[PDB]
């Protein structure tokens, strides 16, 4: 139904937007932002905290929870710590993050506690989860199940136990914490009083969702330092052939060992986008891909206007005043509108030269347009041809990798 309490950032300070007056208490130790309305960022102190003074009730919040440190499996795989609760004499209910694992606990008034959650892999070379913004909806009824939804989808659903407690503050606050290094973002916490039904989480889901976002999930940025990830190639990344004055495809390097692995992100070409007309890219923006790691000179990516193939290779160049070429791109986002994957179209301006993808040309992959991306084969040809969705990944603190 109607949100108990919804948390904003509004205008330097944090506020109930439910209109039910709920008073908030903040520490000096939290960081805030003002992206959407906006995110926080709990730290491990007990001066990084945040109180909201205020059996059918649904809980929904966004989190981003930093990479595991390679060198510390164990402390991330075994250290439980609260994150978010609601508890008086020992009773109530509590959010709790062990490792890969996101906890929901109620307790009884006899200290009696029963727990769901989800895990998500951290053996996999990509992972949509590790230091990404998702979204987490937790319900609970009187029959009485307990449901775990993410990012609008049903991940599991328990019964069932004496009394819970109901309290009047929720302590948001890393409880247990052993890395003193911890942090965790949250954005859009809700209480619903009432259970949530599955449409209910799916729609709200959307809505939580215009915006062009990068790998994490965060707005897309002009004039930020992007690696290039691939959709439909997730397993490779592009580099620059210099005999060619191309990109093409080489595999990701991976890191394992006994309890993880992972490919490395923040491989190959570096971009930068520029505008081409705040720093925030919107879709259906007019900008230029530069490329800055390529040499000491500015590089930039270039349509070949005059060719009459089906797909072509970009042409990866100096600034230059060739109109044989053409750098003004659009980036897009056609379709999975709740994705991070966003489209990168050239037109000039009654042509329209394709999308940006990974092509075979006489053989090897390489970056390129084409109008195959444009072709509309079949009404569901979108959620099978990917090779033309990208991310743009910055380095981001929650993510580091060797070398």
């Amino acid at each position: 139904s109607n949100a108990i309490l919804s948390l904003s950032y509004r205008g330097g300070r944090l506020i109930d937007s439910s209109g039910y007056g709920a008073t908030m208490n903040v520490g000096s130790d939290v960081i805030f932002n003002d992206i959407g309305n906006g995110q926080f960022k709990l730290n491990n102190s007990e001066n990084s905290n945040i109180t909201a003074h205020q059996d059918n009730f649904s809980i929904n919040f966004w989190v981003r929870t930093p990479k595991y440190n390679n060198n510390d499996i164990q402390t991330y795989l075994q250290n439980e710590y609260t994150i978010i609760s609601c508890i008086k004499n020992d009773s109530g209910w509590k959010v709790s993050i062990k490792g890969n694992r996101i906890i929901w606990t109620l307790i009884d008034v006899n200290a009696k506690s029963k727990s769901i959650f989800f895990e998500y892999s951290i053996k996999d070379n990509i992972s949509d989860y590790i230091n990404k913004w998702f979204s987490i909806t937790i319900t609970n009824d009187r029959l009485g199940n307990a449901n775990i939804y993410i990012n609008g989808s049903l991940k599991k659903s328990e019964k069932i136990l004496d009394r819970i407690n109901s309290s009047n503050d929720i302590d948001f606050k890393l409880i247990n914490c052993t890395d003193t290094t911890k942090f965790v973002w949250i954005k859009d916490f809700n209480i619903f009083g009432r259970e949530l039904n599955a449409t209910e989480v799916e729609e709200r889901y959307k809505i939580q969702s215009n915006t062009l976002k990068d790998f994490w999930g965060n707005p897309l940025r002009y004039d930020t330092q992007y690696y290039l990830f691939n959709q439909g190639m997730q397993n490779i990344y592009i580099k620059y052939f210099s005999k060619a004055s191309m990109g093409e495809t080489a595999p990701r390097t991976n890191f394992n060992n006994a309890a993880i692995n992972y490919q490395n992100l923040y491989l190959g070409l570096r971009f930068i986008i520029k505008k081409a007309s705040d720093n925030i890219v919107r879709e259906g923006d007019y900008i230029y891909l530069n490329i800055d790691n390529i040499s000491d000179e500015s590089y930039r990516v270039y349509v070949l206007v005059n060719s009459k193939e089906i797909q072509t290779q970009l042409f990866l160049a100096p600034i230059n005043d060739d109109p044989t070429f053409y750098d003004v791109l659009q980036i897009k986002k056609y379709y999975e509108k709740t994705t991070y994957n966003c489209q990168i179209l050239c037109e000039k301006d009654t042509k329209t030269f394709g999308l940006f993808g990974i092509g075979k040309f006489v053989y090897d992959n390489y970056f390129c347009i084409s109008q195959w991306y444009l072709r509309r084969i079949s009404e569901n040809i979108n959620k099978l041809r990917l090779g033309c969705n990208w991310q743009f990944i910055p380095v981001d603190e929650g993510w580091t990798e060797l070398q």
